[PDB]
Parts: C-alpha cells; structure tokens; sequence
C-alpha cells in the first residue's frame, strides 16, 4: 500500500479491462490515480469505488482533450509522476484484403498517435518529478497476428517508438518501457469472441495459445505497470511480455514440399 | 545472371540510394525491373544505363499513381513477381518536443502506408505468380535511435506489418520479408551528415558504429533482397540484418548512482 | 514486507554482489532465504545480520552439495517455492585464441551445469508449492560481448534453457524466467576492471554504454526478482532486461570500404 | 556456379541431411568443398558422386581429428575460406527429470565445443583469406521447444557465440554468422518421428507448425549459406532464419484462471 505512495498516475482507457486493472493496482500501491476514458460508464462507477481515483472524460485521439487532462491533473494533484497508455482497440479479423488505407490511419490515431499526444503532453511534468512512461503494447507486435495487419502495424510502432523515446528521456532522468500483453480476457476479447462463429470455441483457442492454458487477468497487467512504475529503476526501454509463454515452442500456425 | 531470370520485380524508390542499388542487383539476376521514383533525374537516368529496367513516375502516398503503377507493369511486362518497398525518408534528428503529430502522420504516409498500398494493389498479382514482397525496414525499429521518434516508430510498424501479413499470405504461398539495413552511405545518409555542425566527425561515427568499421553499401542491400526473392523458399516473415553487427556488443550510449 | 510472506527462496552466489542484494530484496518481501555460496565470509555474516535469512556452504557444481541444500532446505523450513540461479563467473577479457576447451567446460560447469543440477533437484518441491525458477542470465547473452566467447556461450544457454523449461513446466504450473542484468556494480565488475590498463577509464566506459549513465545496482535486480516471483503470475519463460538501456540505439562498436 | 568459384569449404557432418544440402550448394556455387563426418557410409558416396568435394573422417568432438581436418584442407588445397559447423545431434524427446548432467555434458561436446573447436583451428586460415564462419543453430535456441532442455541449451549456446566470435573477429575482416533452421526434413528428423507412438501423426504435427504448411529442405538451408558465404558482406552477428515462418502468430501451445 506503499510502493508508491504520494505519486499521481494517468491511465488512458481505464473505465474497463487492463486500463481498470492497471488503475485498481495503482490505487492499491498508494498513488492517486487520473482515469481517462471515451466512454463515461466503467470509468465514473470506478471513481465512486476508488479512493484515490478519480474520473476524467477524454478522447486521446482528440488533442485538446489531452492537453486538457494533463492540465487537470496538474491543477487537481500537483504533480505528475506516471503515464500508462493503455486506450487501443483492436478491429475485428480482417483479411488484407478488406483493410482500408483510410481504416488503418484511424486505428493508428488511437493506438499510436493518442500515445504520442498525451506522452508529449505529459514529458514536462514526468522530467520535473523523474516520472515514467508505460506504454501497453502487444505481444503481436513482436510475432505478428493472423487477420490483423493494421493492429500489427499499430503495435509495432509503438514497441519501436517505446525504445526511441526511452533514449531520447534517458539524459532527463524519465524512464520508458512497455508491456505487451497476450491474451488477456477482457471486455474486448469477449467482444471480439462473440462475433465469430463458434464464439466459446474462439475461447477455447485463446486459453491453449498459452503454455499455461489461460488467459491473462487485467490484474497482471497491473502488477507488471506498477514494477515497472515503482521498483525499475534501471528498466527503460524494456517491452516486458504478459503473455503466459505463448512466444513459447512450435503450435499449430498452418513432408517438405 | 539467371537466378532471377523471367521474373519481374518493382523496386520503389528505385532512383538513387539503397533502391538504386536493388534494381542493379536485380537486373544483373536476370530480371525486367519497373523502378518507381516520385523524382525523374536518377531514374530515368537508370532506365537509360540498365537494358531491362524501365522508369514510372510514381508517388507511393498516391493512391492513383500506385494503382497507375501495378496496371502499367501488368500491361507491360505481363506478370508480377516482387515488389520491394523501400522508398521512404528519415526526417532531420529531431528531439521529441520538436515533432509534430501532423509531421508524424505525413512520415506515416510514406514509410508505412505507401508501402501497405503498393503491396494490397500487387498482392493478387503476386498470388498467380507465387512472388513475394520485400519491405525496406531498419534496424532501428528493433533497436531505437535517438532524436528519431517518428522515424523509429513507422520502420517499427514495418518490420511487423511484415510477419502479420507473411501469416496471412502464407496459404497462398506468397512470402513476405523484411530486410533492415543500418548504416548504408547513400544521398540521404550524406544529406543528413552535411547539415550537421560537424558533418565529417558525424559520419565518422557512423562508420565506427559498425564492428566491422564501415557503412554498407546499397549493393549489399541489393544482394539481400536477390536471395530472399530468388532464394530463400523457405523464409517468410523474417527480417534480415544487413547492418554490419552495429546491433553486437555494447557501445557508447550516454558508478551505479 | 508481506508480497512474498510465508515463502522459502534459495538464492545462490548470495554471499555478495547480485545474490546478496536478491538475498535482501526477498527477505523484505517477507520471505525465508536460504542463502548458498560457495565461499564462508559474506553469506555467513549476511545470516548474522538479517532475522530470516540462513547460510550453507554449498558450490553448485558439486552434485552432492547441491542435493544437501536442498534437503537441508526442506528439513529446515518445510517447503520450497523459488529457487534464484544467481551462482556464475565472468573470467577476465580473453581473446578466442587465447581461450580453451577446458576452460569453457570449466565455465559451463559453473554457469550452466550448476543451473540445471539444483533447478532439477528442486523441481519436485517447486511442484508441490506451484513456484517458480529465477536464472540470473545476462544481456550478452543477447547482444555478444568482447573478448568473452565462453562466458556469452554459457549465458545464451541459460536463456535458451529458461525457455525450454518453461514450456515442459508449464503444465504443473511452476513457472521458469530469467533475468538479463547489462552491467551491475558488483565486487565481480570492481575485480575485472582492477586487472586493466586503467582501471578507472574501464569503470566510466561501462557507465556511459547505458543511455542512463550509470551501472545498476544489487538491489534493482534483487526487485526484479521478488517481482518475478511474487506478482508475475502470467509471465513463464521471460527474458527480463535489466540493463539501463545498454541494448538500445546505436553506440561505439568498433565510408562503405 | 561461379559466386564462390575459387573457395575451400569446410562442411562438418556433410554426410547426410542438411549438412550433405549445404555441401551440394557450396559445389554448385563453384566452390571446393571438404565433407567432414564422422561416419563413412554418406560422405564417401557424396565424394564419389560431386566433382569438387571429398571426404575427410573426422569426429568434430576429436580434437586432434579436427586438427587433421584442418591440416589436410590446407595440404590438399592451399586455402580455407569458410567453415560451417553443421554437426550436430537432438536426442529423443526427454522430460527435464530424465535429463543428466552427463548427457548434458555429451551434447554440449557435440553440438557446442565441437563448433568451437573447429572454429579455433580454423581462423588462422579464414583470417588470411577474410573467410567466414557459418553456424547451423535453431530456431528452437530463440524460442524454446519441449522436451529438450538440453539441446535447446546448446543451440542458445551456439547462437550467442556466433555474436560473441563476430565481434572479436571484426577487426580482422573475418565474418561469424549463424543460420537457425526450424522443421527441416532429414534423416534425424524420420528417426526422431519413428521412435514416436504415431510417427505419421508427428510428421503432421511437424509440417503444419509452419505457416507454409510444409517442413524445409536441406537445400533452403544450403542456399542460405552460400548466400552469408558469398554475398553478405555487410552482415556479421546475423541469425538468419530458415523456420518457414514457425516463430509467428499464436498456436497451439497448451478463461482466465
Ligand atoms: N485484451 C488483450 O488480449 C490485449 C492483448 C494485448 C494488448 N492489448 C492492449 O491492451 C489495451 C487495453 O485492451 P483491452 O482488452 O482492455 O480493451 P477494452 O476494449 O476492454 O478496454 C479499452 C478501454 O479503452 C477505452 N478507449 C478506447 N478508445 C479510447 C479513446 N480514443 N480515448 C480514451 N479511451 C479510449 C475504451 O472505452 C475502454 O474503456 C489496448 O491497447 C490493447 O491493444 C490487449
Ligand atoms: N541509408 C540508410 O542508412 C538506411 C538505413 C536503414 C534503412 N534505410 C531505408 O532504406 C530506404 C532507402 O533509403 P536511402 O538511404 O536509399 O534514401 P534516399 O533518400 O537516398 O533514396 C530514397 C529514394 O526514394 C525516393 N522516394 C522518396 N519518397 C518517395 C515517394 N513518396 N514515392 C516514391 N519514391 C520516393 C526518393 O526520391 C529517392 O530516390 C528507406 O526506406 C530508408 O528508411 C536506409
Ligand atoms: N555484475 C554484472 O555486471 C553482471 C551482469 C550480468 C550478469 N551477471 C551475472 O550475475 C551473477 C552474479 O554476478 P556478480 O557480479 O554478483 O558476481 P560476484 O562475483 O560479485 O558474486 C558471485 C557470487 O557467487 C558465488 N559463487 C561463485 N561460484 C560459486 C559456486 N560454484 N557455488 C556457489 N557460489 C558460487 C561467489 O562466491 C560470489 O559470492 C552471475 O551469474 C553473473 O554472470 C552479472
Ligand atoms: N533437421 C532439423 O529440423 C533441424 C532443425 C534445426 C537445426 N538443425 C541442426 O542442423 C544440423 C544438422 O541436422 P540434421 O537434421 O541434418 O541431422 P542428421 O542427423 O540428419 O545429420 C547430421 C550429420 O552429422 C554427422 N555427425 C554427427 N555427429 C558428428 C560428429 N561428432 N562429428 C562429425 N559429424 C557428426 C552425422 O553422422 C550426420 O551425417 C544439426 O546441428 C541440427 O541440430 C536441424
Ligand atoms: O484483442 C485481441 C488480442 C489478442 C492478442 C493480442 F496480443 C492482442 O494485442 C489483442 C483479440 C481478441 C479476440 C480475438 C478473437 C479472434 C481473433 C483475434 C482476436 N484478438
Ligand atoms: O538515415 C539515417 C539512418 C541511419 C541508420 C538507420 F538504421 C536508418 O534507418 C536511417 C541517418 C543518416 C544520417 C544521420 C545523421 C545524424 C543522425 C541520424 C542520421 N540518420
Ligand atoms: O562481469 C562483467 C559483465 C558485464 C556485463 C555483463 F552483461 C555481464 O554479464 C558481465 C564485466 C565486468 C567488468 C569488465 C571489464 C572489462 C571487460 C569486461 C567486463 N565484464
Ligand atoms: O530434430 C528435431 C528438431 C526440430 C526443430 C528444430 F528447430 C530442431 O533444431 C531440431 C526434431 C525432429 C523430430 C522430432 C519429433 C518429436 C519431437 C521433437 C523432434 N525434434
Ligand atoms: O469481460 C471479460 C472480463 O473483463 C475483465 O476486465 C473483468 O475484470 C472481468 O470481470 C471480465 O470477466
Ligand atoms: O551519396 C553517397 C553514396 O550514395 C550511393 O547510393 C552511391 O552509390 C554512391 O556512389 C555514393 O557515394
Ligand atoms: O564492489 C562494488 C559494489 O558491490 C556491491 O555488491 C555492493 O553492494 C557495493 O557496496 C559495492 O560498492
Ligand atoms: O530422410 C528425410 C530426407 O532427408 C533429406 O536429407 C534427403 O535429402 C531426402 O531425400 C529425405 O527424404
Ligand atoms: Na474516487
Ligand atoms: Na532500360
Ligand atoms: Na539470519
Ligand atoms: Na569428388
């Protein structure tokens, strides 16, 4: 309840999912916690239940949205110590074919370019309290994902972009890392499930990705932002994979002709 | 002068530089080579100088001129069996409060969407001919380089829009590779050296930045990118080094307080 | 004091150096350690001063020693839930030819062999607990090294090995990770750099090949550890850098002639 | 049939399988070619059959062997420009328990100091002629494998040392590069299979744990190194790829607890 007490945190799409996850262990780590969101439902129930959360209603694809959560933030809690951006989303399945170029610009305002506005926003306030940045990536950025070249794309950029910046901050003392999760059951997996054909089936391919044969919790995620928050002190442009050992051995992906 | 033979292949930005240098390395394999430039001086000038290359004026962030592009190969030539994207640009060392979102999006344009373009436009042409695609990555984007957010961020979206479209072309047995180069002496690499305060000590680091103690060569690149069109069966989604081991060992990057 | 309340920790090597700061770090997470090293004088003044920590006399590559920690272990405290493989040796810088097949069995002995031997001997109480395997590994296991080839060798396998352990482990549900620290300043790094030609210009080169410009410290390998092991339930055959950002960007390794 | 026209190889185990696919590479790309093996039955037909190779028996764990082998390449014909050490063993599946030191001990003799040997005794020779080293990894020392402990060790091994040699023989103009196949069908893979309960159902297993639906070639496997031999200057340190894409996307491995 300690480990980084007095510190002020910013988690982008924290209404539900990984987002609310990382919130609650931030929460239970001391810090006061800036939920940013979209939507105003998961993110405004969470302030009532958090101590120390508290609810901000911001587009990160949106820049006077960003600039107007760091300012409130400030002017809120007085500092600045941690930025997580988590706020992403990933399309459903599509082949290369049935991507647009115009689809995969708008998917990469979210998933790239809101974490490149708010991170840009946020460095002042990071450099004055030697604050971090966790950026949530995805372990398909690495590996690659079938049906999914625009979110592919999205991840690796921010993968690369974590290490760029990482150096960049490294003279000013902010440190910059990412975690890249696997299959983490959340609202967005349970969506994206339900749209197949034999949604529990879907499932039951996710769980058995991993050595371990399950899926991920929101929790460890949170548990990974806050070691990385609070105790990596020599960590910056680290990608630390939450995936259960999918990366793992050979599967089933598809004599010699 | 015939591992390639019968084939033909594009090579975006095939002017000057590291593209130039695949379209030599190209035709001297054998094969009809269209080199795309949105400038006219060096590729027409190619065209003149290689018996099997020819010059289309193209814009790869042109939608029309991309789809003017493949039509005119498939008119010509009659086949299409590689496509390597390599142009691209590497902005001036900037450091991360001096990008622009909007700057980052038009880099975005280039190095990442032309090539996305180009390859959704022949994909159906390289599936009758079992052909493959070639990115032009970075090293980089593995690795990190300072004062290049935006850069690092789009060849880090390159390297994996290539193992996620690799996954997804593999059922229609066309490969998908990454090359990434680091250090090649090429226009753009003295461009950016000359508007340094000390252009010839900048270039001289870049040269030790190699075990090996020099820069490549774009005839180098153009080697790799002959054996992963002409050889290399067996490989897709991979990216390959072509960096002298500047990635190896540690090196001058900034006791333990 | 309480992340890790109620376990038991083996750490090797933890009479100075990293193991002793591992050593630290667990026992303020609330564990008991078990201090093992091969040498009397640190790990047995560790046990005088920290309520919760132990010393035996064990080298890890003698079979039967190792057998002995680990009964002894058990019959002193009754269970085993995470055994730390921090026990190795870099040699001093030896070019290839100056190295031989001796001394890289030597070697491997120590920071392979005596990996696998206690991992092995553990494994069936680390079942009965659903712990965990830590391997301190190294950054050059990664990247290579200077004047290190058997050190590099041995550290590459023990990566490897954590990987493939995991996988085979996974179904019992203990978990297998490693850590990777870059340099650390340790009594090891004080020794290497006493044996150079200027052991102060060797001190601040490996300071300045982080972008952070100082070595790591003991304790922020020790939080890696208790993270690993306490709060990483979803993380199985990870590679966990810890190394200032040593890996990232380009830096002094050694114009395309 | 001219790239390496002029050149002297060294292939060890030649044989058989990938070793013998790379020998009849470096013959058709006009080079002199020595099958090291130490069985006699596949080599000395090999150099009955192949103008330009012949047979030497050699043990790659016999270090006087070895230095015969390289004594008699240089009294036969007056150069050694490339070695690759391709010898090497996977033993039947083995859970970690049903491992021994001792076996591990024996593997690492063959698959790791083997490698080294032959390098030592060779770089004399490739330093006179700016040669190259060319190590046959795997891709399972990146990624892991089950039931393998030991022999994943030993190929993480082989594959770091790679980098670890590159750097220390750059000065000297001496590139050191490794290729790590995955599924590739040679006789030790049918021997493997057959030992299984289902071997037909292993080889399925085996083909689909590609993107490309298919096991390698010895002769892809060939062709990568005639290419890091003859026409990759420019890359030292390089683990090339020749997986058929194994390493992407998720699988088969094995909601949330
Ligand atoms: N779930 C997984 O398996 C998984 C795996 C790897 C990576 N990730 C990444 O983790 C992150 C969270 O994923 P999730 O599964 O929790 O998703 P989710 O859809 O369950 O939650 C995402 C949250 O972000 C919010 N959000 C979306 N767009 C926003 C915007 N423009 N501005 C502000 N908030 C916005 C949503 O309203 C929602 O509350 C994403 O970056 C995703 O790419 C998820
Ligand atoms: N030079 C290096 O050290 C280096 C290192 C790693 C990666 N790369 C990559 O290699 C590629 C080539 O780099 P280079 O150094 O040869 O650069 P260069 O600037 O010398 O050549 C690039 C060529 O691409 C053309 N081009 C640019 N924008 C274009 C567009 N919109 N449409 C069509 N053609 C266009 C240019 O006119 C030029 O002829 C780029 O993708 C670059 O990111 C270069
Ligand atoms: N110091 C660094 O920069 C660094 C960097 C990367 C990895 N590492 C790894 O971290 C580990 C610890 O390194 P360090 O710098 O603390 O070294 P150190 O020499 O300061 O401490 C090593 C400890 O291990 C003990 N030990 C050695 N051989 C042993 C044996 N056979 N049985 C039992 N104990 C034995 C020593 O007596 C000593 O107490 C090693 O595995 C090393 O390879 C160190
Ligand atoms: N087959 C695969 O799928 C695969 C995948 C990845 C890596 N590899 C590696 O490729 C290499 C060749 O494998 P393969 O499948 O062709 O095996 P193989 O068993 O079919 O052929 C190996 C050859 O090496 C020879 N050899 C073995 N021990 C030797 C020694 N001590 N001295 C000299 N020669 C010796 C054998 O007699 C045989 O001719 C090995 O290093 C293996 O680890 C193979
Ligand atoms: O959101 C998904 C996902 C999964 C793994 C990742 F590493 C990641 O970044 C995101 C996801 C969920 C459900 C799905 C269901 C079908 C196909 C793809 C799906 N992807
Ligand atoms: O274009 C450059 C470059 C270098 C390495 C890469 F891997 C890459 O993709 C591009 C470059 C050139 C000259 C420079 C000069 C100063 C700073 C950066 C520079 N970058
Ligand atoms: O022990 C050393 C070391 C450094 C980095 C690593 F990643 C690692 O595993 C071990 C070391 C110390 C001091 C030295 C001094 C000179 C040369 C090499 C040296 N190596
Ligand atoms: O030799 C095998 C192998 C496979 C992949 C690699 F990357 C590698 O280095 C070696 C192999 C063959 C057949 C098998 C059959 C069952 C289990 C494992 C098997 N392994
Ligand atoms: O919807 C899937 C899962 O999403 C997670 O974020 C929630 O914490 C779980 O309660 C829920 O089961
Ligand atoms: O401008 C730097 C270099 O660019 C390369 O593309 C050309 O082939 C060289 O002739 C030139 O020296
Ligand atoms: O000898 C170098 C360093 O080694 C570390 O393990 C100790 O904790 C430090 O007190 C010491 O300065
Ligand atoms: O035994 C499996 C395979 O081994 C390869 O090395 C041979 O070239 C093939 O003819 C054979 O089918
Ligand atoms: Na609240
Ligand atoms: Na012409
Ligand atoms: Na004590
Ligand atoms: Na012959």
């Amino acid at each position: 309840g300690t480990r980084y007490a007095g510190k002020v945190v910013v988690v982008t799409g924290g209404g539900r999912g990984i987002g609310a996850g990382i919130v609650r262990a931030f929460v239970n780590s001391g810090a006061r916690v800036v939920i940013c969101d979209k939507d105003e439902s998961g993110g405004r129930a969470l302030e009532q239940e958090l101590p120390g959360a508290v609810f901000i209603l911001c587009d990160v694809t949106q820049e006077d949205d960003v600039k107007t959560l760091v300012s409130e933030t400030i002017r809120r809690f007085g500092r600045l110590d941690c930025v997580v951006n988590n706020a992403g989303h990933h399309p459903p399945p599509q082949r290369p074919e049935e991507t647009s170029a115009q689809g995969f610009r708008q998917l990469l305002e979210l998933n790239l370019l809101g974490t490149y506005t708010l991170t840009k926003l946020a460095l002042p306030y990071l450099r004055k309290s030697q604050g971090n940045v966790i950026n949530i990536s995805s372990l398909v950025g690495a590996i690659g994902q079938a049906q999914a070249v625009p979110y592919v794309a999205t991840k690796g950029a921010v993968t690369a972009m974590t290490k760029a910046l990482a150096l960049d901050e490294s003279p000013y003392g902010v440190r910059v890392n990412c975690i890249s999760p696997g299959n983490i059951w959340t609202p967005l997996w349970e969506e994206l499930a339900a749209l197949m054909p034999d949604p529990r089936a879907t499932i039951r391919e996710g769980m058995l990705a991993q050595p371990l044969g399950r899926m991920g919790q929101p929790a460890e995620v949170g548990a990974a932002a806050v070691f990385l928050a609070s105790e990596a002190n020599f960590c910056t442009g680290i990608e630390l994979l939450v995936t259960g050992g999918a990366e793992l051995g050979y599967g089933c992906k598809a004599p010699d002709i």
